[PDB]
């Protein structure tokens, strides 16, 4: 395996919500046969951010997820070259986001050059309003659309008041190396947490855990 046990994360996210520019830097540590990660984040320009962090999290690497032997891991089987993901985010009110990663592996560290555009949030919204609390726990269907592994979740940001705002995710995962096998359809459990902050979320600390099934 190319890939350790213990791994470090290194990235940069530069992105635009809404009009508001921003650059983020992030440093941390994985484990990516348990399916875990953390990673201390820091705004770098455009702070205090004027809309929530949190429509940005999922953007801050599927190599970080446990997978059993009897689902194909294309994620780990995309290194040392890297692999590379797109995705649209797509909110209740009309919010709709596209990021990117492009992710590489230097020695015992994953780079990643994250972008992040989002745009058509109501100035009222949540996300503008920074009125959002965490990610609900979720699950993301992975298949095959047009050739290309993709994957699909329904899920929601809880909001102060007892009420939630949905999201739809669609991912699209592609291998640098030509050749890598697709994997059959399975599931990965998702739970992304802010761990802590500061006033205005210029410094995040971010975990996730993240774990393949096939819904047994």
């Amino acid at each position: 395996s190319a890939i350790k046990p213990d791994m470090k994360i290194k990235l940069r996210m530069e992105g635009n919500v809404n009009g508001h520019h921003f650059v983020i830097d992030g440093d941390g540590t994985g484990k990516p046969f348990e399916g875990k990660q953390s990673m201390d984040l820091e705004v770098k320009e455009g702070g205090p951010l004027p809309f929530a962090f949190d429509i940005l999290t999922t953007a801050f690497n599927r190599v970080f997820a446990k997978y059993p032997d009897n689902i194909q891991d294309y994620f780990k089987q995309s290194f040392p070259k890297g692999y590379s993901w797109e995705r649209s985010l797509t909110f209740e009110d009309g919010g709709i986001c596209n990021a990117r990663n492009d992710i590489t592996m230097e020695g015992d560290t994953f780079y990643n050059k994250v972008r992040f555009y989002g745009t058509n949030f109501p100035a009222n919204g949540p996300v503008m309003q920074k009125k959002t609390l965490k990610w609900e726990p979720s699950t993301e269907k992975m298949y095959v659309r047009d050739g290309v592994l993709t994957g699909d979740v329904e899920t929601a940001l809880l909001l102060e008041g007892n009420a939630h705002y949905r999201c739809d995710f669609r991912t699209t995962y592609k291998a640098k190396e030509k050749g890598v096998k697709l994997p059959g359809a399975h599931f990965v459990d998702h739970c992304i947490e802010i761990l802590s902050h500061d006033k205005d979320y210029n410094k995040v600390k971010l975990y996730e855990h993240a774990v393949a099934h096939s819904g047994l």
